[PDB]
């Protein structure tokens, strides 16, 4: 079996014991009654008395297994774990580690078969989770407690729950108890995620209109104090994406001393407290401020303080680590912004987990993942950053996305295994993080367009790789589509899964152009193309319709500008030797943009038409629509209206232009961040 996350160390021989038909259970009354529940439904249908091979589960202390005592690890959560013909030892150092024992034991079995194996286990990092800490819509309900179940399975021992647009998270009702709605949501989730040995953190945000005052104060203490009641045993202060006043490094650290000393030293069973700085990440770090110095040496240590590492989006590494400790004075808990999506909402984040360094487990006291809003697919990513920050020393980041992928989908694991390697990079973005994708047929598809570009022979191999390629993802689209072993997931992705499916298509049609040997068929060929292409702007004005990256984008990095350049270039040869002049155009557009910025082109984006974002007088630019629309407004970052382009119509800027509702199709401007007609649609 490939255990997840890998043990710390295990020794195995080639002798299988089955799941005994006759089992003795020692310790079932004292042992961490989650871990029995777990080993109780292993062995339904399995006979128990006093005889038959004994299994002994319990917490060193427990009579049990004071037998094995030097066996097993002395760690938090750490466990022992023996299969031989005699008995089965099921020995954790605590409670957590006697369930993160039977979570390996439940891989291990195969058919109701054990190998006889030796394992002592333990995590090499304190805290393992996640974080929902995105923008976007929150998880719903049955994806939280599916997430705690998955959690639990792979020994992550931390949900911090921060959801940033849930309003009782943060600004202004973070003031305000939740709902009873909500409140018994919180309430279910909590016993759930006690039940999978996770500790659920309720983050509060309140720095953007925080007073540093007593009223907020108490407020803030008020609404823990609810928490409390609802079962949360573990807290945070979030500080992150604010100006003004909040801001304050010495009256957050006091706040957050103030809440170490009244609440969590005062509460009998307080776990974790936790806080995000302002500060966190070193490049918005200011050297000419004082402000991480001042959180090191104020903040009471047993405060945990968040860190994205050297930039927002960023991988973890030894000098980056490093710098941080020595600014908090403690090790920084790593909130890893990948595979957070809510900056690039269009593309989805399924490629392996990779970048942060292997070595440097003592160097950090907790690490978790901050994902996408589609919680499924996140599971990917989730059950890597598990494996890593249980055993980094042995983090294999390719076997672990298979495990995973197998993990989640066993039905059609190599269609999402084809799906994921071509949905893993970002495209541009901001932050600058990119990830590889598609990097199998890369460089064929290079060689390919090289030699294509150049009028010299492709090798046919490369040209045969990229077929099966198309003809794969195909095959892995329609597969999924229709996958109903895990369906939350396949909604998910299912706008994804067409659009690639429309992007195989493409390809396989571009390569019978470039194969094609008469006119004809060319042509049949050429529309196809362009009736897949409005097909695909369809879904991308159709499909995750959300307000800052809308639309679906797959197979980007290399797939997508391989088909478009293949279709400009077989297109511009043909053109030459017919003397035709077909259009050559990747991207379907139905409106229209002249000037003399003449090819960057045009995009839709929900009722905006935009030229894509060079400061010569040339003299003009027109966008003429594909019908008359009401307007609504004209902006413009470093100007006339018509319906038919004949009559026209001044309108003045502030850059800032309001149409009034105004009928337009043609827009001009005469004597570029931004250049975008808002419709009414
Ligand atoms: C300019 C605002 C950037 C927001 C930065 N990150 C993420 C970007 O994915 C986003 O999920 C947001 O919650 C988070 C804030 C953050 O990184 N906190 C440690």
């Amino acid at each position: 079996v490939s255990l997840q996350p890998p043990p710390q160390q295990l020794i195995v021989q080639n002798k299988t014991i089955d799941l005994p038909a006759v089992y003795q259970l020692n310790g079932g009354e004292e042992a961490n009654p989650h871990a029995v529940k777990v080993l109780k439904e292993l062995l339904s249908g399995k006979q128990s008395s006093k005889k038959g091979m004994l299994i002994s589960i319990g917490e060193k202390g427990d009579k049990s297994v004071r037998k094995y005592s030097r066996q097993i690890p002395d760690h938090k959560e750490g466990y022992y774990l023996s299969v031989n013909e005699k008995e089965i030892v099921l020995a954790g150092n605590d409670e957590r580690g006697t369930y993160y024992a039977l979570q390996t034991f439940a891989q291990l079995l195969k058919d109701g078969k054990l190998p006889e194996v030796e394992i002592k286990d333990y995590p090499s990092v304190r805290y393992r989770g996640v974080v929902e800490g995105f923008y976007g819509t929150p998880w719903s309900h049955q994806a939280r407690l599916s997430q705690l179940k998955f959690y639990g399975k792979n020994k992550m021992n931390t949900y911090i729950y921060g959801p940033k647009d849930d309003p009782y998270h943060s600004a202004p009702n973070w003031r305000l108890p939740y709902p009873d709605k909500e409140a018994a949501q919180l309430q279910e989730l909590v016993a759930v995620a006690n039940e999978n040995e996770v500790d659920f953190v309720w983050a509060i945000h309140p720095g953007q209109d925080i007073k540093w005052n007593k009223e907020d104060r108490d407020l803030l203490l008020a609404k823990f104090e609810k928490m409390y009641q609802l079962g949360v045993r573990s807290f945070a202060v979030f500080f992150d994406d604010i100006s003004g006043e909040g801001t304050n490094p010495q009256k957050q650290a006091e706040l957050l001393n103030y809440i170490d000393e009244k609440f969590a030293q005062v509460k009998p069973d307080i776990n974790q407290l936790v806080m995000c700085p302002t500060e966190y990440n070193k490049s918005w770090s200011n050297p000419n401020g004082n402000y991480l110095t001042t959180l090191g040496d104020k903040l009471n240590p047993s405060i945990q303080i968040m860190w994205t590492g050297d930039r927002v989006i960023s991988d973890i590494t030894r000098d980056g680590i490093s710098w941080i400790n020595e600014r908090i004075k403690r090790p920084a808990y790593i909130w890893w912004n990948f595979p957070v999506s809510d900056y690039v909402r269009d593309h989805l984040l399924l490629g392996p987990v990779y970048g942060n360094d292997t070595t440097i487990a003592k160097e950090m006291s907790g690490f978790v993942t901050n994902p996408m809003e589609h919680a499924e697919s996140s599971k990917i990513a989730i059950y890597s950053v598990a494996s890593y920050a249980w055993n980094p020393a042995k983090y294999d980041t390719w076997q672990t996305w298979k495990d995973a992928i197998r993990t989640i989908l066993p039905s059609a694991a190599e269609e999402l295994e084809c799906f994921a390697m071509h949905n893993s990079d970002l495209g541009p973005n901001g932050h600058g993080y990119r990830r590889e994708e598609s990097m199998d047929i890369q460089p064929a598809a290079e060689r390919f367009l090289k030699a294509f570009k150049e009028g010299k022979n492709y090798d046919k191999a490369d040209f045969e790789t990229l077929q099966y390629t198309f003809e794969r993802m195909k095959e892995s689209a329609d597969i999924l589509l229709m996958n109903t072993e895990n369906k939350p997931l396949i909604v998910e992705i299912t706008p994804w899964v067409h659009q690639f499916k429309l992007t195989a298509e493409m390809g396989e049609e571009v390569l019978k152009m470039v194969e094609g040997r008469n006119e004809s068929y060319f042509l049949r060929k050429y529309n196809h193309v362009k009736a897949l292409q409005q097909q695909m702007f369809y879904i991308d004005q159709t499909s995750n319709q959300n307000p800052y990256q809308p639309g679906v984008k797959t197979a980007t990095r290399v797939i997508k500008p391989l088909i478009d350049r293949t279709f400009a270039t077989v297109v511009k040869f043909f053109n030459q030797k017919f003397n035709a002049h077909l259009d050559a155009t990747t991207d379907y557009m139905p409106h229209k943009m002249i000037s003399n910025i003449k090819n960057l082109p045009l995009q839709v984006k929900a009722n905006r038409v935009l030229i894509s974002p060079k400061w010569a007088a040339g003299n003009s630019v027109e966008i003429e629509l594909d019908a008359i629309y009401p307007g609504e407004n004209i902006q413009i970052n470093f100007l006339e209206i018509s319906t038919d382009g004949k009559e026209w119509k001044t309108v003045d800027l502030k850059l800032s232009a309001g149409l009034q509702k105004a009928p337009v199709k043609f827009v001009r401007f005469t004597n570029l961040r931004q250049f975008v007609l808002t419709i009414e649609k």
